[PDB]
């Protein structure tokens, strides 16, 4: 099955497709999603596939995303990936823009995600959403 880097690039393509169900299905049932720099007001951790789903569920209808090519650092374990990439987000009703630079840590096992730890600058969110 897929290694961490192939799962990251496939997870991004899923999001660009609006396919939240499939994105969430990549996680291990006890999969963890983390936003370590999220703003106060926001949860920085979502434990378990269903919890991640309950958060991601709602957004494809309202915002869509396009990511540049991931550049990966060379980790020793093929079940760990660490990557940098740029996302542009578009709010579907207004044409409102998000622009973000990520560095993301991904731990996989047997094709499923145990941990997706997604860093980005929460100023990018406060400027676009307030
Ligand atoms: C919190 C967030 C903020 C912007 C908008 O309100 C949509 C929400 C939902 C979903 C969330 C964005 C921030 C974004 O930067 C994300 C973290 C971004 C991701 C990057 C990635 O690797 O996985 C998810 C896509 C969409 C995202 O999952």
């Amino acid at each position: 099955s897929m290694n961490a880097k192939e799962i990251l690039v496939h997870s991004l393509r899923l999001l660009e497709n609006g396919d939240a169900r499939g994105w969430c299905d990549l996680f291990h049932p006890e999969g963890v999603l983390e936003y370590p720099y999220a703003p106060p007001g926001w949860k920085t951790r979502f434990e378990g596939r269903e919890t991640i789903w309950a958060h991601m569920r709602l957004h494809p209808e309202h915002v869509t995303w396009r990511f540049t090519d991931v550049q990966f650092y060379e980790t020793a374990d093929p079940d760990l990936a660490i990557g940098e990439y740029h996302g542009d987000g578009v709010v579907t009703v207004s044409g409102g823009k998000y622009a973000a630079d990520y560095i993301t840590v991904l731990r996989t096992r047997d094709g499923q995600i145990l941990l997706l730890r997604v860093f980005w600058n929460p100023l990018r969110i406060l400027e676009a959403a307030g």
